[PDB]
């Protein structure tokens, strides 16, 4: 497991049809090949798949509460304050994003607009369209449909019939350009999925699960208010750190750019951070594989109720540890995690 992808670079993978069909499975073959690693992986879909036919008529979707995007701070340290604004359309926030005070700057490459988005973060506050209840795929998509995964998270549903939005349920993301997410890992230490459906690019940060530790006592060092306040302050999706930051205190990341019609997978215990580049539109949501079930069961939550996801381990420890339930159940699981080690569905390919 260390043998593979050792400097835990994000990775790139292109399945065909045959292979897109079976989403587990081809998570489990992604791990076996060390993508897992780095915490962050992208995918390109087969050619012939497309989640629906246009995007022309979503003009009067309601985003019901957009997000001012204030930040505060100096020297690659920053605080983000998602100020809550009137409902407004897709057409209404298009508008505002293609816009002389709220456009795209025009730039030569990435780095460019890298530099440009860590220069001025502070100034001109762009809304995001975020974290809006819905999904842009059509009825009959079956092949990575994000509504439906269909993975073991689906025992949250199936035993209790209770949803969480955005967990068990699809997100959908309005950007324009500045308009970003805060370091963070998902909710009980998830996985996630993110498909960019249209426009401008997302561009993305990762620290390997692997030195998540280093990355947490970096912003507990800044912030001791917070982590005195908090048991996990980086849930609260507030804490921007600038790639030259991690560089002059050896945290080791990787950065990447998603364009239209990619995915983007993160891993359990997976910081990740970006922003995007313009006007676009992603759908998320978080899932399961039964590498997961042991983070979730260490997972570090939100003491100070900003954070209000909490996902009962029981019901997994039950069906998918039975042998450790008891030990676990009395606090005598002394469990070490191996952040190198795929997936067990993964065998197959090992
Ligand atoms: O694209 C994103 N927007 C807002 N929050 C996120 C969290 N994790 C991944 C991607 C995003
Ligand atoms: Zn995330
Ligand atoms: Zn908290």
């Amino acid at each position: 497991s260390e043998t593979l992808n050792p400097s835990a670079r994000i990775m790139t993978f292109y399945p065909t049809m045959e292979e897109f069909r079976n989403f587990s499975r081809y998570i489990a073959y992604i791990e076996s090949q060390g993508a897992h690693r780095a915490g962050l992986a992208k995918v390109v879909p087969p050619k012939e798949w497309k989640p629906r036919a246009s995007y022309d008529d979503i003009d009067d979707l309601v985003i019901p509460a957009p997000i001012q995007q204030l930040v505060t701070g100096q020297s690659g340290l920053f605080t983000q304050y998602n100020i809550q604004k009137k409902a407004m359309t897709v057409r209404e926030f298009r508008k505002i994003a293609n816009s002389d005070k709220y456009c795209t700057p025009r730039y030569s490459e990435f780095e460019e607009l890298e530099r440009k988005y860590w220069k001025n973060l502070t100034f001109n506050p762009p809304i995001y369209g975020a974290d809006v209840n819905g999904t842009l795929y059509e009825k009959h998509v079956d092949e990575w449909n994000i509504g439906r995964l269909r993975t073991i998270l689906d025992l949250v549903e199936k035993e209790s019939g209770i949803t969480i939005e955005g967990v068990n349920t699809p997100y959908l993301y309005f950007g324009m350009w500045k308009t970003s997410f805060a370091w963070h890992t998902e909710d009980m230490d998830l996985y996630s999925i993110n498909y960019l459906h249209f426009g401008e690019p997302k561009s993305w940060y990762s620290v390997p699960p692997e030195h998540g530790k280093r990355l947490e006592r970096l912003a507990k060092g800044f912030f001791p208010g917070s982590a005195q306040s908090c048991e996990a302050f980086l849930r609260h999706k507030m804490t921007l750190i600038s790639p030259l930051m991690l560089k002059k205190y050896g945290i080791p990341f990787d950065k990447v750019t998603q364009e239209a019609g990619e995915f983007m997978i993160t891993f359990p215990y997976g910081y990740h951070a970006g922003f995007n580049h313009g006007f676009n539109c992603a759908e998320s949501t978080n899932f399961a594989t039964r590498r997961w079930i042991e983070y979730g069961k260490q997972a570090v939550l939100c003491s100070c109720r900003k954070d209000m996801v909490k996902i009962s381990m029981d019901v997994f420890v039950r069906k998918f540890q039975p042998e450790r339930y008891k030990l676990w159940k009395a606090g005598k699981d002394n469990t070490v995690i191996d952040h190198t080690l795929p997936t067990p569905e993964a065998a197959e390919f090992l």
